[PDB]
């Protein structure tokens, strides 16, 4: 018996059709992805296998002004309107509050919503019953089909959940689901969840009666043969891991940014065990054409988001690279750019007198979000910067001994090379590392634009000094790891608004140029 599994993992509210770095369409005839051209190849699927199951492994919430305006009923409609038969709870459907995900969303999806490690306690238990579930068991054909859920251990540490919610260990609450199933005959179990790659291969591994695991939060690209775009596969697809009972488990992603159409077949005998599965991740390229129904749709809805793109900040001769390869690995202009509208929005309040000199600043990489393009003639409009900023936050100040802020260098290159959102992006600081060293004593030269001093220079950074850094109050709290600003800071301010930082400061300067200079350099 075949069943076909087409899936898809961190949409990131990338609803209308987005160009190859997922950032705002600009030349529609190379534009990839949207809801309106996946319905197509979901249609396409459809009409050509007859056991199919749509699914989502998480964070179709936050990403783009589709969600900063409609707060999630973007996601219930087409979802709702693609015929999707299940989804994960990711990190990012938390983004505003419990309230935020079951007033648009769990009250509005006709499909289920899975999640076996969250549970509610307190008055919320009441309110939240039902309205999401550890499984749910699909017909498809004349056979069942179970799917299990998960969600990231680590939602508290990533959004606003709250505090009735219990975020559970993943394998420790799926067992007993699975276990559940096969005593109910169901012998053909999805485990759809959004942990990462890291968390699905474990889950293939320990959790026994798994047939598949359908996975996202990691945004891993995994490919057989040759990829059709800039995207490298971090392994083949799907990623075979050999559970501890002997079994073969198939580990599926695909990417993200709904730039691909995740596509498994799937043979399985009568007793529910996996004989082989094949396929790959769907390019949905401009060759796929938009669903003409979706788009005419996706364009009344796009009437109200229109006002945002209608006012254009100011104009770009660069491309401003927002990406995760760039921006997580090494120095990346975008981060550059958003550390010199920290400074430079906070030296022009004349009101305060202690902030008044700050010219050093940190920033999490994993907080840009998204690339900027400069072929529509330069122009930088609310909606671009609403999806390299979509948190939300404000630019703190802190004062740090340097001993705290070099701990916070070595954390920032700790466990590099896996995408993580810790590598800074630093203004007024030039750092060197050499990976090539412990975890831990990796930074081999740390130099600041100095303060005590009358004409600024990089000088050598001193354990025992006092410095006034700028950065997301996001990293001022302990975020991603860096809870030795959170423990050691001497003083911490709020400031602005992140978003209206860098749209004041790029509507200031007109024209911006930011560039790699070697802020941060590799020995
Ligand atoms: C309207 O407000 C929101 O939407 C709102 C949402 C959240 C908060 C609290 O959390 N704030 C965070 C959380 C994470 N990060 C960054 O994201 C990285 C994780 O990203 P990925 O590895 O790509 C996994 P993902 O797909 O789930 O995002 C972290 O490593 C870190 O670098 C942040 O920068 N911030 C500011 C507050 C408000
Ligand atoms: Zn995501
Ligand atoms: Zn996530």
């Amino acid at each position: 018996w075949e069943l076909t599994i087409l899936h898809t993992n961190d949409v990131h509210s990338r609803l209308e059709q987005t160009s190859e770095d997922s950032s705002k369409c600009v030349d529609a005839s190379r534009c990839m992805g949207g809801v309106a051209r996946l319905f197509t190849k979901v249609q396409q699927i459809r009409r050509a296998e007859p056991n199919v199951l749509l699914l989502d492994a998480g964070d179709q919430y936050q990403g783009t002004i589709w969600f900063t305006v409609y707060k999630g009923a973007e996601v219930a409609h087409f979802m709702n309107a693609l015929r999707y038969d299940a989804m994960a709870l990711g990190n990012h459907e938390f983004d505003n509050g419990v309230e935020g995900l079951i007033e648009p969303l769990l009250k509005e999806a006709k499909f289920p919503i899975l999640s076996a490690n969250i549970k509610a306690k307190g008055p919320l238990a009441s309110q939240i019953s039902g309205l999401y579930l550890p499984y749910k068991v699909l017909p498809v054909g004349d056979e069942v089909v179970g799917i299990v859920g998960y969600t990231s251990k680590e939602t508290p540490f990533l959004s606003n959940p709250g505090t009735n919610l219990v975020f559970e260990d993943e394998i420790t609450a799926l067992q007993p689901e699975v276990d559940k199933l096969k005593t109910l005959n169901v012998n053909k179990i999805i485990a759809l969840g959004h942990s990462g790659f890291e968390m699905d291969k474990l889950i293939a591994q320990k959790v026994r009666g798994v047939d598949v695991v359908v996975g996202g939060h990691s945004n891993t690209f995994l490919y057989t043969g040759n990829p059709p775009s800039k995207e490298v596969p971090a392994g083949k697809y799907p990623f075979i891991v050999t559970s501890d009972d002997g079994r073969k488990v198939p580990v599926v992603q695909a990417y993200a940014f709904g730039k691909y159409l995740g596509y498994l077949k799937i043979e399985f005998d009568e007793r529910g065990n996996v004989i082989s599965s094949h396929g790959n991740p769907i390019l949905l390229d401009s060759s796929i054409p938009e669903d003409p129904s979706i788009k005419a749709d996706i364009n009344k809805w796009r009437i109200k988001l229109d006002d945002y793109s209608t006012q254009e900040l100011g104009k770009t001769i660069v491309y401003l690279d927002g990406s995760s390869q760039s921006c997580r690995f090494r120095e990346c202009n975008m981060g550059n750019l958003i550390c010199d509208a920290m400074i430079n929005n906070n030296l022009r309040h004349t009101d305060e007198m202690f902030w008044n000199h700050v010219s050093m600043c940190i920033l999490n990489g994993g907080g840009i979000r998204s690339p900027i393009d400069e072929r529509n003639d330069g122009t930088i409009t609310w909606e671009n910067l609403a999806a390299v900023l979509p948190f939300g936050g404000t630019f703190d100040l802190v004062q740090l001994k340097g001993s705290t802020l070099k701990k916070a260098f070595e954390h920032s290159v700790h466990r590099y090379g896996q995408s993580t959102g810790e590598f800074l992006q630093v203004g007024g600081i030039h750092v060197v590392y050499d990976l090539s060293r412990k975890p831990g004593d990796r930074v081999v030269k740390l130099d600041v634009l100095c303060t005590k001093c009358r004409v600024p220079s990089y000088d050598p950074l001193k354990m025992d000094e006092v410095y006034k850094v700028i950065l997301p109050n996001f990293l001022a709290n302990g975020g991603d790891g860096f809870q030795m600003i959170k423990d050691e800071l001497l003083r911490h301010d709020s400031g602005d608004q992140d978003i209206n930082v860098v749209s004041t400061y790029i509507s200031k300067m007109k024209v911006i140029y930011p560039a790699v200079e070697g802020r941060i350099k590799f020995s």
